[PDB]
């Protein structure tokens, strides 16, 4: 070249690399916050079998002891 | 210098700006999905164990129904 200074050179030279990280770590952020939105539900669903399983083993537990009472 | 490197210049500024905070919002996502695959990974651990004393309280009460059904009651 000779049109450009050295100087707009070396700006251009960090513009192209500077382009190349953005879109990347854009893509980067996109695919980050939809599987951590999946993540969202996924943690939603095993919460409330947890809260439907803890229901079962108290009733489970309150029966056993009940029966052990009823049957000696 | 020119208006033209001038020019390059406001442009360099902006973008790098907009790298900083797509990092830094790159880095608190990762850190977020991150705490969920603990959290996802414990509660399987949790429904597992549910799963077994679930069973074992099957047998249990099982034995307990057919002794009381001979016993009468």
């Amino acid at each position: 070249l000779a049109e450009r200074t050295t100087y707009s050179l070396n700006l251009e030279h960090e513009l192209i690399t500077l382009r190349k990280e953005l879109e990347e770590t854009k893509e980067a952020l996109k695919k980050s916050v939809e599987e951590s939105s999946n993540k969202d539900e996924i943690v939603s669903a095993l919460h409330e079998d947890q809260q439907e399983s803890t229901r079962m083993l108290a009733s489970n537990e309150q029966v056993i002891n009940s029966l052990k009472q009823k049957c000696r």
